[PDB]
């Protein structure tokens, strides 16, 4: 089977988290506890394809963006998170995009805009703009929610996609 590492970033407490063990165990986690680094190597299906995930979820405190050098030349596959009720984090989706970017060289990594916390009645950031980013870089564009479940294997799964359309490009 195939490889995949998937690399989770984002500003903390946007649900990188949340979403990942939402993946994994079909459980939403409703304490706070802002991880150092996580590790997950999950087998699923993807279009009839078995995939083996290397699932990376990162530390969105700013006193580990020390960290993010090694992880990033590494991963193969982005998911920038947001949280649809936090500004600050779509802005921060900019810089760890530009991170990436330099860390690998390269105009196109496969990446995927993630929107989570889409179950809130408290939005700051519209679709428009979200849709508008993602659109400017070029990615799809996922509205998620760790407490529903809403979108969670659909942004996996299409960052995967992404990975295997850009290997049988390369
Ligand atoms: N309503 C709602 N709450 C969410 C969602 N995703 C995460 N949360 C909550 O937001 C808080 C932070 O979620 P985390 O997954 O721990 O955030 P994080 O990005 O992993 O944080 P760091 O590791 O510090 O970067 C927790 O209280 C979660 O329950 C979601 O989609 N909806
Ligand atoms: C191999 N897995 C058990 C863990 C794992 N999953 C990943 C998914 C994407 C990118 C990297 C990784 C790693 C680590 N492998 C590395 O080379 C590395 C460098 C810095 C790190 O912070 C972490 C890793
Ligand atoms: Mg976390």
């Amino acid at each position: 089977m195939t490889e995949y590492k998937l690399v989770v970033v984002g500003a903390g407490g946007v649900g990188k988290s949340a979403l990942t063990i939402q993946l994994i165990q079909n459980h939403f986690v409703d304490e706070y506890d802002p991880t150092i680094e996580d590790s997950y190597r999950k087998q699923v299906v993807i279009d009839g394809e078995t995939c083996l995930l290397d699932i990376l979820d990162t530390a969105g405190r700013e006193e580990y963006s020390a960290m993010r050098d090694q992880y990033m030349r590494t991963g193969e596959g982005f998911l920038c998170v947001f949280a649809i009720n936090n500004s600050k984090s779509f802005a921060d989706i900019n810089l760890y995009r530009e991170q990436i970017k330099r860390v690998k060289d390269s105009d196109d990594v496969p990446m995927v805009l993630v929107g989570n916390k889409s179950d809130l009645p408290t939005r700051t950031v519209d679709t428009k703009q979200a849709h508008e980013l993602a659109k400017s870089y070029g990615i799809p564009f996922i509205e998620t929610s760790a407490k529903t479940r809403q979108g969670v294997e659909d942004a996996f799964y299409t960052l995967v996609r992404e990975i295997r359309q850009y290997r049988m490009k390369k």
